[PDB]
């Protein structure tokens, strides 16, 4: 791996919103989906695994760096992935909202000395709260996420 | 081709700081350097950028002059680039200083709706301009052919337009 992108999110649940970001990253050697430590962590991990299967994109894997680090800061996460892959160049994938407020992040300056920070457009716009509310309300969520994820959510 | 990164800068003059950003973009199919419009005249900056590209020896980098053609906000520039390469995915590249000032860009939010924005780390131009005016060594600030052109034409120290 030379170019590694790491995309942290609640993935609560993974949605077509996340997919619209992740599918833009085909030029990276490895794209790591790191679920943050309401759906509990083990279920979110299973949902992310289903999501990855559904997307069928060769460069995407789930990462669990927060598990050994466990609050877990972006800095700590990037430091850890850099230690695992010393020869790689690391890119942190962020939402635009956080991109605009990055100066407030713990060790923001230090991050910008070491690593790339990338905001990808959210071409599909879906709030997690809206999906989880749809589940409670009993409405169809098949167009909100990928098929295996939706099957797992209903169960 | 499919992944195109655009890096705008004054390139006034191109430095090892610019190189540190551009060399991180090997994963893009094409990287376009767009010089913007103590400011050296645009055609001279273009000449420096051409030498800089040759010096870096990175096969995916080209100079682009679409700003000259539009004579220009980032928003307008990206719209034009998307027009020229309609099937490409475009990423706009900035360094840390513009990164923390990005909200101030014209239609910054609309940019993020349409295109990827990437802030690359500075691992390594105003220091060069200062060293040239004072006769100090610049060989550690820029690439060899750029240094040659800066000195030979008396850029900054004696002229800004070469006229
Ligand atoms: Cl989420
Ligand atoms: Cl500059």
């Amino acid at each position: 791996m030379k170019k590694i992108a790491i995309f942290g999110s609640a993935f609560n649940p993974p949605s077509l919103g996340h997919k619209s970001v992740i599918e833009s990253l085909s030029h990276f050697d490895l794209v790591l989906l790191e679920p943050s430590i309401m759906l509990d962590y083990p279920i979110r991990c299973k949902l992310v695994d289903a999501f990855i299967k559904d997307m069928g994109l060769s460069n995407v894997q789930r990462s669990d760096l927060e598990q050994a680090l466990y609050s877990v800061t972006t800095y700590a996460l990037l430091e850890k992935i850099q230690e695992i892959y010393p020869t790689a160049d690391i890119t942190f994938v962020i939402g635009p909202d956080n991109f605009f407020k990055f100066a407030k992040f713990y060790k923001a300056e230090e991050i910008t000395e070491r690593w790339t920070v990338m905001a990808c457009p959210e071409k599909v716009k879906i709030r997690s709260t809206d999906i989880r509310n749809a589940l409670i309300e009993g409405k169809d969520i098949s167009t909100y996420t990928t098929p295996t994820v939706s099957e797992l959510l209903l169960n």
